[PDB]
């Protein structure tokens, strides 16, 4: 960018898991499909939950990053039936891009 190199191994973008919690319990896979699903077309979506203890936080992945952060947001702040979400960046599924880019 300023020193002066080009030529990336990969030049696509890769999907981008995000992490929401906050949620009800009655949602189900299918939702986050239709509602993250607005945003663009979903890849995989798992929703963790149990009964022993208060597990209530799925995530969701896109298969674009860019369009995964202008949801991510939107969605950050949302009230859901009267809950509100919060939605972050997850760090799971995913290898940084070995470049001249830092988190």
């Amino acid at each position: 960018g300023s020193s002066g190199s080009s030529g990336n191994s990969e030049s696509k973008s890769t999907p981008k898991r995000l992490h929401v919690s906050n949620i009800p319990f009655r949602f189900r896979d299918p939702d986050l499909r239709q509602m993250f699903g607005q945003f663009g077309k979903i890849l995989d979506v798992e929703i963790i939950f149990n009964e022993r203890g208060s597990k209530g936080f799925g995530f969701v992945t896109f298969e674009n990053s860019a369009d995964a952060d202008r949801a991510r947001e939107k969605l950050h702040g949302t009230v859901v039936e009267g809950r509100k979400i919060e939605v972050n960046n997850a760090t799971a599924r995913v290898m940084t891009n070995s470049g001249p880019s830092s988190g």
